[PDB]
Parts: C-alpha cells; structure tokens; sequence
C-alpha cells in the first residue's frame, strides 16, 4: 500500500525521536509560548501536501493562517470541514492497520526568532501538549521526528536544527493513521494542534530532566512518613541539589480562578515559611529519603499541601534551575480488599469529565476547565474519572488543590471493533457480568494483537510518567471498552513497574486479572449484589472492591433513582461508590433553522447536525450539565443524593450523621430553619451520630466560613420532617343561591352569580367555565382526560416504543351519556358525564364517570376511572387533565416541592416549601423532553389579572401538574424549535410515570413506574 | 428587496438589494424592545405555507415595507424576556414607515424621511400559487 | 471650551448640519482658510433602534475640508446581567438591566442602553450601518 | 465637620507619598501580580472601620473573602449591594467638597512572602491600576499613604515598611469623596479594587524610572526622522545604555 505512507499504516511506528516521558512542571523562564496565528493549508491526503523538506518561509508565509492552539473543523464559516459524532462505529473502513488513503492532511507553519546568546545558553526543545491524529515535525527544512498519541504530550530536542535568527517550523498533521482504531472514544472526532506549542530553553551545561515525589507511611498508624524525592539531572557541570519543604497550608484554602491559574515566578519569593532543609554532597547520588514528624495528611475533602522548592547548585555556588511545585502527603493501599487512603476505605462521589467546550472543542481554557472543577465542588462532588484520554498537564495541580479523588485514564479506546459483530448478530443488550464474551471473540484485532504491543505500552508509559506526582491521582486507567488481552496484560506490568504507589483499574477486565480494582458500568442492583456473593467468601471477606466507574447516564431528564444506588453504597463495605456518566453534554454552538419560527437561532449541535455520514444523534448530550457546562436537574438531584452529611427529623427529634472519609462537621453551621436561629452541634467524626431533641421541620447544614473554592453560608446539606398533606381552610358556598340550568341539544350551561359553565355533551368538553372574573377551559384534542408526554430521552428506546405502539397519544373520549341535575346539599348543580377513554384501533379503555358538583365559588370534579378490555399496554407516561388558562393569566404559586422538576424518581432534591412562578428561572433542555412538572404537590394556586387567584387541590393525595405555553416538544430538535401558543395551559395530573436511566442503564424501577390500573381521584377547583 | 437584516427610511443603505430567505436569517433581538424586523423597500414577498405553495405579494409601481412575527406587547416590556407571543404569525403590510432618526440625543427624523401626514393611495396585489 | 481658547480643535457633540454650516462659515476666512478644523467628539446616538441619518452627516464629512469626521456615542450598552420577572411568563429570566431596575433612588432608566453593539457586545443593526 | 475624615473632604489631598507618573511598560520580571482573594469587609462609614495600624492579619484571616480585581457591587447574590445608574444628577447631594457621612467603606487586607535575598536585591513597590474612589495604603500596620483618581494608577515605595517573611497589605477604599464630583461620568456608579494590583521588584542600586520617545521628522516632504531618546535612570551604580532598533513589521 504504497500510496498510503509507512508510517501511517504502522503501529509499531508509535513515534520517531520522541524524548522519553518526564514529570510535568510548568516553568515561566523555560517555557516560550509558540501560541498564536501560523501558515496553515489543507489537502486531501498526504501525497498533496508539500515535501516539508523544501518548504520555505517565502512559500508557507502566503498561506492563509490559522490560530493555534484550535481545532480545524472549528473555524470562522466551517471553512476546514465541520466535526463528525459516532459513539461506537468507526467513521472510516476497518482494515488494520490501514487508514483511508484519502486523509486530510493540514500543514502548519510558523517563524521564531533565536538569539546569538541563546544557542551558547540553552538546549533548545519543542514540546506539543496535543496534537489529533499525529504529526511529523520540522525545523529549517530538515526533518525531525514523528508523534502517535493524541492526548499525550510530546518533546523534540532541536539543538542540532536550530539557527541564529529567523527558525521555521513545520508540522504536518494527519487526521487519520493506524493510530484512529485505538481512538474511538464516544466524542466528537476533531483534528489539529488543539493543545499548547512551546518552546523550552533549559540550563545547557546541566539541567534538571525529571523528579520523583513519594510520601510513604513507615507505619501502620499512619503518622510519621518517608518523603522520598529522586531527581535525574542530565550533564556534568553541577555541584549538587537542594531541597526545602515549606510548612503546610490547610486544604482549607481560599482559592479563585485568579489564583489557581496565576503562573508566576523567577523573582517571586516561593515561600519562607521553612519545615525541612536537604543538600546533596558534591559526586552523590541526587536523590534522597527524609523521615517526616506527623505531617499534614492530603485528602480530597481537605487537600492540605506543602509547598517545595528544589534547587540545581553549580561549582559557584549558584542556583542553575529551580522547582516550584507542592507533596501532598497521602498513601492508597489495596487493603482487606478495599481502596484506601491513608488507612480508609473512602467512598467516591464521582463524575465522568471529558475535555469539551461548546465552541472550542478539546480545547479548553484553562479558565474553562476550573469553572468545571468549582462547580463540581458546589455540587458535592469529590471525584473525578478523566474519561478516557490524559488533560491539559495543567489541569492536574488543579485536582491537587481543589481535592478530588482523580482517575487518571490512558488514551486509548477500541470500541469501533464490536460494531459489525453487534448488527450481524443483532445483538440488543449487553449487561456488566456477561458482556465481556462479546467482546473476547473481537479482541484479537487490536488488544490480542501483538502488533499493537508497543503502542499500548506507550499509551501506558506516557499516561504515568507525565503525572506521577499528583497526590490527587489515586488510580491508573488502561482505557475504556478496548475489549482484553495480552496487550493489557502487557500495559499492568509496566505500570506497576514504574508506579508501585497506585492501583490499576481497566473495566473491559471483568474479573481484574491485570487490575486492582473491580469496575462495572450501568448494572441493576441484582447484578451488582450477585457480584458482591460471589466474591466475598465464607468469613465476609473480599479480596478486591467493587467501582462504578460509569453509573446513571445523565442524558436527558433523569437520571432516575441515583437513591436506590446510593443506599446500596453506604450498605455494603465491598462498594466504594462511583462516576456519573457524564459531567457534560458535548454540544457545539451552530445556526439553526427553527421548525417553529422558519428562522435562524442560536442552538447546540449533536449528530447529524453537521449532516455526517454515519452519526449518533444525540448520545454526545448526556451530561449532568448542558452544553454550556451549567447544571441541569440532574445534577441538582445529584448534589442532594451524595450530600456528605445526613440530616433526619423525626419523633421531635434531629438525628445527624457525618457522612464525610475525612473531615468533621465542624466547619458547618446548623441552622433550625423555622426559628432562624443556629443549632449547637457537637463536633462529628466520620460515621458518629447525634440525636437532638427539636420542634423543628426543617433543618441546613451550611459552611461557616468562606473555604477552597466555596462561600461561606454554601448548603452541605439539609432535612426536612415529612409533611402531611392538610386540607387548605377553603370556605365553599353552600348558601341556596336559584341557579338558571339549560340542558340544551347538545351543550349544557349553568349560569349563577359568579359563574358560568357551559359542556360539550358530544366531547365531554368544557368550552367554557368563568368564576368571579377567571376563566378556565379544557384544552380538548381527542379527550378530557389525557396520557401522552413528550418522549425523555430514557423514554426514547422501549417505553415511548410500546407507548406508541399502544396508541396512547391518540387516546379518544367516546361520550355515551350526560346526566345533569339541581343542587342538593348546597350545591347549584350535578353534572355527570358518562363514557369510554379509549384509543382508536384498540379495544383496550376506561370505562369513565366525570362527576361535575358545581357551586357558587367551587368545582368539585370526581374521576372514576376503570381499565377494561384484552390487550392493554404495561404502563402510561401520565394520566390527567388539560386546561386553557384565561388571557387574565399572570402566575402561579404552589405548595409542594420546589424550587424546580420534580419526577417520582427524581425529587428529593426539591424540598418542601411554598414557591412562587416568578422567582424561579425554568430550565430550558438542549434537547426539548418531557420537562417541567412538580409532583408531590399540596396545592396550586393560579393568579389571575385583577380577579385573585383559583387554588387548586387533590383529595387525600398530592398530585403533579405543569404550567407552560409550549407545544411542538416531541418533534423539536433543538430548544428554538419548540413552537409556543398564545396562552397557558395546565397540566393536572393524578399520576406521572418515573423517568429512569434506560437510555444507557435500568429501566425505571418498578415502584416509580405509573402501571396500567384503574384510576380514582377528585379534585377540588376553588375560586377566591 | 433589502436584507438581510431590517431596513428602515434613514437606516437602510447597508442592507443590499437580494433575494432573502427568512430561513438564513438571525433575526436581531433589541435589549430594549422597540420597533423592529421591518424591511424596507421591498420589491415581492413570498408567504411559504406548508403543503400548499406560496402566497406572492406586490405593491404597484413602489416598494413596500413589511414585517412578518409573533410578537406584541413590545411597548409594555421593559426586557427581551418580557415580550409576548401570540400562537400563530402575523404579517404587518405597509405603504409607508416614520423615519427612525436620533432623537433620544440628536436630530429628529430629516424632513424627507418623516411619514407626514398626507392623503394614502395604494394598490397590493394577493397572487396565490 | 466652545471657543478653544485652551484647545487646539473645535469639536461639537450631537450638531444638527445647520449648526455645523454656521460654524464654519464663522471660522473660515474671506480667502477660505480656517486656523482650526471640526470634530464631533460624539454624534448619531445610538440607542436601540437607530442611529438614522449617517448618511447625511458623511456626506457632510466628505465634502468640507474643514470638517475631520467624528465619534459614535456610543460603543457598547452598558446592560448588566440579572434575573429579571417576566411580564409574560411569571418567570425567571436572564436579561440586560439598565437604571430602575437595581431599584436606585435617582437613576436615568434606559439612556445606559445607547451602543452600536449590545450588553453582550455583539453587533446591532446600527454597527451594520 | 468631623465625622467625615479631612482627606475624603479636601480637594488638594488628591494623593499623600504617590510616586510620580512614569511612563508604563509591563515587564513579568518585575511584575508580581497580587491579584487573588483577600480578606474584605463592607463597613457604613470610615468610623465602623478599624483603625489599620492595629489591624493584625490573624484578625483580618476571619473575614470573608473578595476576588481583586472586581467590583463590590457585582458579587454573588449582590452581597455588598448593587450597581447605581445616573446620567447628569449626583447620586449625592450636593456640598461641595463634602462627601456624604454615610459613606461605603470596604477594607481589604491580604499577605505576601518576602525573601531575605529579596529585600537586598530590590527595591520594592505597589502598583495598583485602579480603585474607585479613593483608598490609603498599610503595610505591616505602618500607613504608606493615600491616592485619588478612579481610572488613574499609582504606585507607592514599599521599600521602608517591608520585612522578612510574612508582609500584610491593608486597603481602606471609600465609595465617596471631594472626588465624586469630578467623576461624574453618564454611566454605572461602581466601587472597589476593580484593576490590577501588583508588587514590582525593581533592582535596587540602580534602574530604568522613566523612558521618552518622540519620532519627528526633519523635513516638509516627511522622509527622514529624528528619533529621540530620553531615560531617567534612578541611582549610580550604572555605567551606560544600550539602544537597539529593529527592522520594521509592516
Ligand atoms: O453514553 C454511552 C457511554 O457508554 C459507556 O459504555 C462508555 O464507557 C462511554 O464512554 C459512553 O460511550
Ligand atoms: O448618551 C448621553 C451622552 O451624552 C453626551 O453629551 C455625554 O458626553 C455622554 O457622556 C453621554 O452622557
Ligand atoms: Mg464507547
Ligand atoms: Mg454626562
Ligand atoms: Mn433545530
Ligand atoms: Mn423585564
Ligand atoms: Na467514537
Ligand atoms: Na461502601
Ligand atoms: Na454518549
Ligand atoms: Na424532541
Ligand atoms: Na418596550
Ligand atoms: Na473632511
Ligand atoms: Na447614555
Ligand atoms: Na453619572
């Protein structure tokens, strides 16, 4: 295959003089940004592109420029292709280790210029922190090496290359190789140099290349521990090192945007504040091992750090290079079969983050990336999975500081291999105790192949050497979903080998024969619970812990019983928690066409959008947070379910039990909602509990003072005692007022003071009810009584399909009788109608009795409904009544759960309260679903205009209801295709079906699901 | 007629004569709202109904000015997010349009671009595809 | 300073063409020479829609040496973000506020809101003209 | 009038110990940036404030905290209030020069660390880029002095007041002053630290103060030029300039 070049189609050909992999540090006086336009052109494939060996500055400089660091299908007007979505299949033909000869190809080309000094001063290097698919690099017209591995960075040294004055650099970047079959993450496919350029210029003579940092506890008491710090320095003319460690900082720490980013030094002093001083002796070893007193443990819920600084001392006495970098003093342990730091079993409260930015892609900022992090710790979050590639180096110090509990995942997933196996043997379902078989019989392309050995191990090598010295990274990562084999096998030697202080995970290995860790993804409780029997033996002993590394797939409205999980984690020793997929949905900003409006709209794009050939669809929209990276329901019921401290009030009591690994409750303060006044709490350990004697209802635990990256007054945690439902004081008018009733041919009026009814006898439609000035009316398609929701995203795979194949949007109200009499006890009149709710072409129904007892201020409407006939579907996605609010419509108010949604299985973050319409912003969902509802509702209360207010109740039973002007939901792609009337409805609804995770996971359990049975309910309509 | 953006009397020469779809248009949203989305010496309109063709629109012997959406309660709103939205579209379809000048500090609206008071003569036709 | 007698240019804010013309003629020689030219440090306010007649002041420009151009008022609205009700919704929404609605006791309302780009500093229809 | 201090009410008082205005160039060698969070807090009037040359930082460590640059009127939740819009009309009344006695004092305090080399090698400064109204400057419970000119900067010699370790800055910012009526711009009345603030390290026997460039041309037909020159370099121990110009980037 000689028209696609060798080292494309080479898997062994990993990299061509690539310098070996060294810890990350971030220096301002060695680090020259390359950053900013350069030359740039687009070709075909390979052989259009120019021999970069006879490229001059002359030539490349009359290109049109691109901005480096971005990608090219990110640009002004689409201009360089536009980005392409698959979640699994391959966007190209497999045939390893081939890629497609058409290739698209883009050159780079930029000047720099060197000083006469520098060349004598400096040795001289390129570093790329990310390039997309890979690249071969040159300098003044000569060739200087070759780069595999999209996510992981990348030197070159260029002393031999480099001249003084005028340096042209040239990178060719292809966008496919041999290198796109271990590529194929769930994401956008992107391409270019999408990370940083720099240019180093470190110390010539002698310089530091690389440092190892381990703190080890010499004791089973973990107190004292042995900080271990070995440097490898490369020449001849040094003297030896020094080291100072600094006195802690509490992982308390005020920090800010600002300050985390601040990349300042050379002339600003480190620190002062000395702990331990260390020099090496002239013609020693230049590494060392220090016993420590007691020092400050490093935690994620307290990231307490010390501050170092390493210096380089020459023959003079000078100091020829510093260090400026931090030890957290922490050690993770296999033991008793569980993942420890520091002597504990932590739990983990985490969250799948990929690199994504609505408008740049892979390419964050930095800015960007700890508006992710602070977020995320507003949201009580402790961990974070880096799925599945290595971050911006960067972003690591930002875990350090902050404290997450971080798994640091290799590049490298092979997912794209099952797809055909998956359509030619029609496969539906896989499930995390029995999916790994599937994968076996495909493993021998790629994981079992020999050939891929040495990119494997380079995906390895390079994951653990650039970010060995990261307290926060706990765990290594193989990959994701690259099936198993020998290669894997290969990746956990070397691993171990070079980082014997962390555990592995890889997930595609079911039963960890290379891993420390047992992993699954989506699994129902049975699956997890068999696991659990089957490897704990006969004295409760287990081995390895069980993970989540993938667990309630946010897509969408849901993720529901993130509750049911959560109290099998705190149950059981052998579950250590896990990671919500995922962090964020992967939309990109794009101009829309509105199905509603047949103009162009700001929207957020997913597959098929940039009208790929094969695509997704809207798999890449699955995140706690949207497209703009802001929360969603999801992660507010999130936020809730994994609160760190639990908060119960019953029998007039307040039971409080600290949740947390780590920390105390002391930083937080309790407050007695009710009276506003704080509640002395004792100071709680981990897993102590203390009841207090109270009146209260309501309770928050909140931060007393402003700490890491959050507020003082930021809400922890809170409780509420159980709130019955209590009939509002409302006075009926009972009092005998002579009412005009006409029952007519076909409509049906009661006219009195105060109001006017009128019914449709042939629909069962009320076309008119107007009480002391407010108006409501049926909002009448079909039937009164109605069924349908706009399809969730979890609704989307088998309940919207048998819905639809149950007819239930097409569910018809057949009137068969009317019954209309004079008022009894107080009442003005009766009106009962009588029918079948059924869907045509089915004979499935209700036989239906709608009682109308009106009264001067009041209708009582009773709803007898009773399921009849052969051939009924499982379940509804809702069952209630549709009102037209009058033009007089302003609010609403309610008592109930609040402030936002609230779904069966999704609403205990929503807390009890009365809220009012306007001071809650709606959540708007990148893609339009099934939103908007309150369930456990007490009461409603409907504002009208100058004419008071129409309160709303449910007998004996709170109910659900929506207020909106929306419609259109089930065909709009995008939010601006959402078509809106002109007017409000309600929707009042008995009953509402749970919402689930069964886009990617369980289907909703089944005590959230609404089962198809008869239905009794009444409701109260009351006009002020 | 003029586009792609709105057009008005004194405030139109940067908006080139063309054939616009409504379809390629980001319609501007004003931080306060006020009158806009009017077009300007327009030459036909073509009304686009689902299924059914288009419904042409011509003026005789002048251009027109018109202004096609779903919007009211403009005056009243203090903010984009107070502004109302009937259920269906309207199509606002004028002979003539008051200058838009700078009044709030500056000039008034230039003699020759005030709509004065004066007797109206004008003729639409209604082609229906 | 109106007459300069502590500057070095004449500059008018917001002049009618009238108001330009006179001045000239009072600062131009019988030989047609000036001792010190017009600038309109600020002109064609541009709050909401708007600014009309640009044209008519550019022509102007053009056409007199004595005349050097001038400065738009103004760049940007100076909105802030908030979350204000809508009169609309009875919700919560993200919206651009101007005087009132921080509830001052003295403010000047909407005149913060006078820019050829928006709060979000995006282009208006009068940064296109 | 007493109860509202002398130098918020004293138009001549536009600054107390401010270095003189040089020409600006930034230059990361020298600029350090303070830039960050710092103990904040919002007090009625200039009296509630405490008295800064007793203020400790352990007593200031307690406070809230408020991210430098920015405006204390745009914070979460409006915490220290809310912007104010007023075209022409004071949002004050008018008794010139007196500012009102209810007068938005916020007080700002942080620390920074100082090498025992440091203070040998260099001369020390801050630079702040912007504070509106008007503020005096402490350090280490020491006052440095006092600076007016909202959207001007200023830098003050530190040099005296500085110590090995642990140094503590101390902002007292004041919302009004004989300076709200020369600031009366039609748009958002907006307070606090809202630029840069900076610690510069220039070298201490002798260094670069003041830089002056004119380019002129000697001729009617606007060809040849005279480029001129002019440094004020501050202390002896210097023995001459160098001066390099580079071809041109069109
Ligand atoms: O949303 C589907 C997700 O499914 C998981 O199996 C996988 O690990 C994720 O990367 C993503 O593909
Ligand atoms: O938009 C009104 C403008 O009026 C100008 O006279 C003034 O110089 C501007 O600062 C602004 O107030
Ligand atoms: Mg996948
Ligand atoms: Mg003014
Ligand atoms: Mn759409
Ligand atoms: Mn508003
Ligand atoms: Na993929
Ligand atoms: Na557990
Ligand atoms: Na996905
Ligand atoms: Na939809
Ligand atoms: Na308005
Ligand atoms: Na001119
Ligand atoms: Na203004
Ligand atoms: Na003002």
């Amino acid at each position: 295959s000689c028209l696609i070049p060798e080292n494309l189609r080479n898997p062994k050909k990993v990299h061509e003089n690539r310098l070996p992999t060294r810890a990350y540090y971030y220096d301002q006086d060695i680090f020259e940004s390359l950053n900013g336009p350069w030359a740039f052109a687009l070709f075909d494939a390979p052989l259009d592109a120019p021999d970069a060996k006879n490229l001059d500055w002359e030539t490349a400089k009359k290109w049109s420029t691109i901005s480096v660091p971005s990608h090219w299908e990110l640009q002004e007007d689409w201009k360089y292709g536009k980005p392409i979505y698959t979640n699994v299949q391959y966007p190209i033909p497999i045939d390893i280790p081939n890629p497609p000869t058409v290739n698209p190809t883009g050159v780079y080309a930029r000047t720099f210029e060197l000083d006469s000094k520098s060349i004598e001063s400096f040795e001289h290097r390129l570093r790329f922190e990310g390039v997309d698919n890979c690249y071969e690099l040159y300098v003044n017209g000569q060739y200087v090496g070759f780069n595999k591995g999209s996510r992981n960075g990348a030197e070159f040294d260029i002393q031999k290359y480099v001249s003084e004055g005028e340096n042209l650099v040239v990178v060719k970047v292809f966008k496919w190789s041999d290198s796109t079959y271990i590529e194929d993450q769930d994401q956008w496919w992107l391409s270019g140099i999408y990370r940083d350029v720099s240019l180093l210029k470190l110390p010539k003579k002698a310089h530091i290349e690389d440092v190892r940092v381990t703190t080890t506890f010499v004791d089973s008491q973990y107190q004292d521990a042995e900080l271990s710090v070995k440097v490898d320095v490369q020449g001849s003319s040094y003297d030896h090192i020094n080291f100072t460690l600094y006195e802690p900082e509490d992982g308390s720490k005020v920090y800010d945007a600002s300050s985390l980013l601040n990349e300042e030094n050379g002339n600003t002093t480190f620190s002062t504040k000395e702990f331990i001083s260390f020099s090496t002796k002239k013609n020693e070893e230049t590494a060392f091992k220090i016993n420590v007193k007691a020092p400050e443990h490093w935690t994620a819920e307290n990231p307490t750090l010390y501050k170092y600084q390493l210096d380089l001392i020459g023959s003079d006495g000078s100091v020829i290079q510093s260090i400026k970098h931090h030890v957290g003093f922490r050690q993770v342990e296999l033991k008793d079969g569980n993942i420890t730091v520091n002597g504990k079993d932590i739990l983990f409260r985490g969250v799948n983050r990929h690199d994504h930015h609505p408008r740049f892609g892979r390419a964050v900022p930095l800015d960007f990336v700890v508006r992710d992090l602070i977020l995320m710790k507003k949201f009580n979050i402790n961990a974070v999975r880096n799925s599945h590639y290595p971050n911006h180096p960067k972003v690591y110090d930002l875990f350090d500081k902050l404290g997450f509990w971080v798994i640091d995942e290799a590049d490298l997933e092979t997912h794209g291999v099952q797809e055909p196996f998956n359509r030619h043997t029609n496969l539906e379902a896989e499930y995390p105790d029995t999916k790994n078989k599937l994968y076996d019989v495909n493993a021998h392309y790629l994981s079992d192949n020999p050939e891929y050995e040495v990119a494997y191990l380079d995906r390895a090598s390079q994951l653990v050497l650039r970010d060995v010295n990261h307290p926060s990274i706990i765990i290594w990562s193989l990959g994701n979903e690259a099936c198993y084999g020998r290669n894997h096998k290969a990746m956990y030697k070397l691993i171990k080998q070079l980082d014997p202080t962390r555990l592995v995970h890889y997930e595609g290995d079911l039963n960890a024969l290379s891993a420390d860790i047992f992993s699954f993804m989506y699994p129902t409780f049975e699956i997890m619970e068999r696991w659990r029997k089957n490897h704990t033996d006969e004295n409760g002993k287990f081995e390895k812990p069980l993970i989540l590394c993938e667990y309630g797939h946010a897509m969408g409205n849901g993720p529901g019983s993130l509750k049911e999980y959560q109290e099998l984690f705190y149950k059981e020793k052998f579950y250590q928690g896990g990671f919500i997929w995922e962090w964020a949905n992967h939309g990109i900003e794009f101009e829309d066409v509105s199905t509603a409006d047949g103009k162009l709209h700001k929207a957020y794009a997913y597959g098929g959008d940039f009208k790929e050939e094969v695509h997704d669809g809207v798999f890449i929209m699955d995140g706690l947070c949207n497209s703009e990276h802001n929360p969603t329901p999801g992660l507010v019921e999130y936020k809730k379910v994994i609160e760190p401290v639990h908060i119960k009030i019953a029998h007039g009591s307040v039971t409080i039990t600290n949740k947390h690994d780590f920390i105390t409750t002391d930083h937080l303060l309790f407050i007695d909602k009710d009276t506003g006044k704080t509640i002395d709490v004792p100071s709680l350990k981990p897993e102590e509990s203390v009841t207090i004697p109270s009146d209260t209802t309501y309770v928050v635990a909140v931060l007393k003072d402003d700490a890491g990256v959050l507020k003082a007054g930021h809400e922890i945690a809170w409780g509420q005692a159980e709130l019955p439902l209590k009939v509002p004081d409302f006075v009926t008018e009972t009092a005998e007022k002579a009412a005009k009733i006409n029952d007519g041919k076909r409509y049906v009026s009661v006219e009195s003071s105060g109001l006017h009814f009128i019914l449709d006898k042939l629909l069962g439609k009320i076309e008119s009810l107007k009480v002391k000035g407010k108006e409501i009316s049926s909002k009448f398609e079909g039937s009164s009584i109605t069924f349908w929701r706009p399809p969730t995203n979890n609704d989307e795979p088998r309940d919207f399909k048998n819905w639809k194949k149950y007819n239930i949007d097409l569910m018809k109200q057949n009137i068969h009788g009317v019954s209309v009499e004079k008022g009894s006890n107080g009442s003005l009149a009766v009106v009962t109608v009588n029918s079948r709710i059924s869907p045509v072409v089915f004979y499935y129904g209700f036989e239906t009795v709608q009682k109308y007892t009106i009264f001067a201020n009041k209708i009582n409407l009773n709803t007898s409904m009773k399921l009849t006939g052969e051939y009924q579907p499982p379940d509804f996605p809702r069952v209630g009544y549709e009102f037209w609010l009058g033009d007089s419509y302003e609010s609403f108010e309610w008592l109930g759960r609040g402030p936002g949604e609230s779904y069966p299985d999704k609403k205990e973050s929503q807390r009890f309260g009365l809220y009012d319409s306007k001071d809650v912003e709606e959540f708007v969902y990148d893609y339009p679903q099934e939103n908007g509802n309150h369930t456990d509702t007490h009461f409603l209360n409907i504002k009208f205009e100058g004419a008071g207010k129409l309160s709303i109740f449910q007998k004996e039973k709170p109910f659900n209801f929506k207020i909106s002007d929306e419609y259109g939901v089930d065909e709009a792609a995008h939010a601006c295709d959402v078509k809106r009337y002109g007017r409000h409805y309600l929707r009042l609804d008995h009953a509402i079906h749970g919402v689930g995770s069964e886009a990617c996971g369980p289907a909703v359990l089944d005590q959230y699901r609404l089962k198809a049975q008869d239905f009794n309910f009444e409701f109260d309509l009351a006009f002020e």
